[PDB]
């Protein structure tokens, strides 16, 4: 059983919102027919350069080539070899390792004909809850179209979100004032999440007035610059909520872990490099006696459906996570986009082999883009 | 696919030496007909009190009936539920739960019709390094003895060695005088170990004469009492030599890491409650950038090929590991004895589903037991 | 003056509620007639198996059988060689060393015609002040039948309680409202008990909202997990009210001491291994200026006497204690069940050799179970 | 049973030196007759001034008249109270202390009709290995003296000695380099002794060049300031041998504890006030998994009586004791001294009641002094 061909499709989903984001679907095919299916989620994000992915074809390939999908440490410890972590949040070769490991659980589930389920432990829960994001003020005259977003998303079944903030704190406080009033306990915001723009005791100051306002508020995210460990470590010291930060390579974690700087883990494959380096992560964390939650860079389909099988495994996730990316994009390139019912994202059919979603070649043609330019 | 039945058989299988170690073989059976195998390994161990295999057998049923194989995870967590971790080395709470898991394993992979190497992340080599023990002296007699034992098993292929020491220290060091005096650079004692009977301010002073000994000394360990982390730290920092210590509760784990009291976690699935179990301290000692190795408590075959999968499956260890425990039986209860080479444990042959390894009924008849009794 | 014989009766009393705990009733018989008689309290706890009692005994007899019961520094290192401290709050070893010492006790005291009490080092007070406990509440609709168990207990004298909480925080305060309404300052909580169910920031914020009611409260019990010692140390900062917990091992002693962990150190034999071991750590508590309290498992008459004497002869036990098991069985296997007044309970008579309390053949006899059995 | 009176003698027995030390021995009386004896050993040190004995036997009889002895828990908290520990060495409270609470408990093993020994915990060995102490040198023109004290000490059995040091060390040198010389191995120098005179920076240069000598070394004791815990632990973690330091206050002891500043504690009933303090002070060391060895201030025969009764009943006494007081008097006040064997102090015989001395009306009159006046 073995690797003999590997295709990189690039294209762009629009969001409402007009922006376009890249993505690379990728199709990691074997020489028994079994083709699995992965996705490099999200390339639209600092740095300011593009990967060639002709470059990179031929790269991967060079890693690929021959080599039994089975072989998951292996193969994964060669992706990292060529793509190392870098301490960065948007790491580039996180995003591609990430496509090739989740293809190939892709992979290997189908060919044992079991769900990607089965292949990382089974199920502890049948779904996880999900928010809905509400982007940063930056002005008091946002505060209005947002309460929109709110109440449309409400009615759509997801009573809770996560709010970032930071930017302009009367804005912040404004929102939250008018959220309480509108909607009492029918929503709830379980993060404020400040996305590292705030040194630690400014960001104790923000988080004084604003959990003036506590609507099932479960977290404080990112309240210091990217790794401030001793920064995390005070303020989680000075704040009653659990402090969560996001997960960007075993180094990080390792010196969060060991200082005891957040409560909460927030793991996603597309920032530690795949379901096999994010399962590490989760049993690290699990090992610490951390809880963990699934975040998100917005991923489409193929990359939600990795969350939905990961989170629903783990016994370690005790409060609401963030992958809604779907629901920010105008499509998709699959037959079946991921479904949320009532804030949940439910895993996927457990009786369908492999990651349980099916690429669209007239989508994948439609969305297709020449590159990953900015 | 659900378990149907469980069975525990006790067995005595003496050792060459006379004293015959007690082990619980276990047999985990389905609706469809297929059955995996554990083994609870040698449950010789303090605490001076056995267990009720009529009693633990029906709790254990109360477990895993009626459940699906696949939800490792969930089974683990009830498993953990009902058989906490101890921080003890020999909780017999650990010996359970990793017959349980391990013969989880074997089902599953059986069902799947693959290797348990394929259902743990594949290969990265096909053998590990393992040494055999030389137990510790307690008179300067029994020195020509232990020459006796080195040189036999050397023409066996076994070129590396673990001494216990610590007990008398004139006689552990004339052993190695004599050792490196008859055998030159043929054969190599790749660690010292305490077994946790000194302070690490005694073991100190013991490691500064023993290692005027040098041959291919690869780590001291448990040079300090169970569970002193702080020692364990101080002794790290004044000893040039790695430092090892066996991992057997991730509360316990979780302390040597935060504290980097270690340079090597050995880690055995019976003393940690399993391969699901000990596949996350090997993922933990991992993304903490700690160098890992397969420790024993001298299984027969079934477990050890446990060790067998799991170590060719990782990538982080790197120097020679324990498991020699079929070397020590005048028996076992299999069709076919794991392999060794050269001093080398090899991962069962990946084309046989399963653990690879097959119960033989006459020999579970032959050495069967009543119970666990002292 | 030597030990010939060693007996162990199970037996199964049923608490108020029906649930049927088991316990292990002692005696060791000696050349010269005298029989000292001790209780392995409470066996049913996690871990999720049993104990071979006809094993226990001949491992047991091997240890005692010949010796001289004065010997009680000599027996006991055997005992702790043969069943070593665990780290683990329930380690069943304790239990039974705990059964085994303090039989020699009672031995050796009606050997010399003394009150066991009078073996201890004498009286410093005749009594020590006791609590009930009221179990933690899962939902509001459980406050009402705790209050009735609250007026009742008060009425037969016990004005002080220990409440038991961190499930339901908006039922642990709905009762505590209540019962401040309803009795005043008739009735005191002397312990809001997290039992080790939250991770220590998790229980600050309950210990905050908790102790806005403040009925006499002189502690918070176990506010973070098992062997979190820099938790409890943290909690221990920002908590105005002294920190208590279980002492289970010398180890976790030692450290909770080493880091000024906690405030009062709660001592029971059952835990710790027996009165030998419990005066270890009394004394241990005394020299590092710490205060003290008798914890429970909630054992009967006999294990319950033991830490009556054991009480009345501290001088650091400042704090209201725990010990009324006996209150929670419907039966007993003595000829005089333990006196509880005005919410005290009293060292047995100081003119009665030995503990002091007398087992009853007809009562062993009604309780008597076959085993160990979960 | 009651104490009705109570006797102070001031005696003064020559060293074979010369110099005269003066001692106190105790005597309670009760009502049935029984009389316990003990000993306020050497009181001939700073402060520079002397206790009135009239005084100081109104004050004691006020606290103990009418007191039941068995009461030692309450007797020490009082006498405590009236003569609080200082954290020096010679605190003179602590003298008086001792000489009452042993006279206690030869007192109640009196009444028992057994053997303090048996009081105590029973025996775990029948003596324990002590050594002779050589004073330190000041010219090397008293080497020879001390060659000779040597050799007479060493055939009449005292193969171990203790070296005091630190004011010579071209003399410390020069003897240890002459009894290597003339003894070879013959003889054993178990500790060099600081005596708290050089700052631990000072003292590691001594330790350095003395150590080149290594006769049986098992300690350094008192290597810096009294109370300079902090520089006790830094010479602990560069020296390779044991720490030792003599324990004279909880507090002090607490401290050594928490810090992990020493390796061995000293203790003599005589520096914490007595059998009862000295047994919470070694329970406190063994809670702590600490080494312990017996001191000295060179005691009679009924103040080493108790020492051997305490020495043989601990079972954390791993190494070579100091108290060897009756072989530097030319007397003593009893009618059998304790007995030495190749260097080793034996439990007085275990069916003898009481502490197995007995005093001389004789001895006590022609050694009695009219005060403890310097
Ligand atoms: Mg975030
Ligand atoms: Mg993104
Ligand atoms: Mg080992
Ligand atoms: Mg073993
Ligand atoms: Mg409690
Ligand atoms: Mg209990
Ligand atoms: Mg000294
Ligand atoms: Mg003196």
């Amino acid at each position: 059983m073995k690797i003999t061909d590997l295709e990189l499709h690039a294209v762009g989903i629009p969001r409402h919102t007009g922006f376009v984001n890249k993505h690379v679907i990728v199709k990691i095919h074997t020489d028994e027919g079994l083709t699995g299916i992965g996705e490099m989620s999200d390339f639209s994000h600092l740095p300011l350069y593009s990967v060639d992915l002709h470059d990179l074809k031929q790269g991967l390939l060079s890693i690929l080539l021959g080599q039994n999908p089975f072989d998951l440490m292996k193969i994964n410890k060669e992706l990292t070899d060529n793509f190392p972590e870098t301490m960065y949040y948007y790491e580039k070769g996180s995003f591609i390792r990430n496509g090739i490991d989740n293809a190939l659980h892709d992979l290997c589930a189908k060919y044992l004909d079991i769900s990607v389920s089965d292949f990382l432990g089974g199920r502890v829960k049948e779904k996880i809850k999900v928010c809905y994001p509400i982007f940063r003020h930056r002005f008091s005259e946002e505060v209005e179209s947002n309460l929109d977003v709110v109440r449309q998303k409400l009615e759509q079944g997801f009573d809770v979100f996560r709010l970032y903030v930071g930017k302009n704190l009367d804005a912040d406080e404004e929102f939250l004032s008018r959220v309480k009033e509108e909607f009492g306990s029918r929503v709830r915001i379980k993060s404020y999440d400040f996305s590292h723009l705030l040194n630690w005791k400014d960001a104790h100051r923000a988080i004084k007035r604003l959990t003036k306002y506590d609507l099932g508020l479960e977290m404080i995210e990112s309240p210091a610059p990217r790794n401030d460990f001793d920064g995390l470590y005070q303020l989680r010291l000075k704040t009653d909520y659990p402090i969560s930060e996001h997960v960007w390579s075993f180094k990080q974690q390792q010196e969060m872990i060991k200082k005891d700087a957040i409560d909460i883990f927030n793991i996603s494959p597309v920032f530690i490099g795949g379901l096999t380096s994010a399962k590490k992560a989760a049993y690290a964390a699990e090992v610490a006696s951390k809880d963990v939650v699934l975040g998100t860079t917005q991923e489409l389909s193929v990359g939600t459906a990795a969350m939905a099988h990961l989170g629903c495994s783990l016994t370690n996730i005790n409060h609401t996570s963030d992958p809604t990316g779907p629901e920010l994009y105008v499509g998709d390139v699959v037959k079946n986009r991921v479904t949320y019912k009532d804030g949940y994202l439910y895993a996927p059919d457990r009786s369908v082999k492999g990651l349980g979603i099916e690429l669209d070649e007239s989508l994948l043609a439609k969305y297709q883009v020449p590159d990953l330019s900015w």
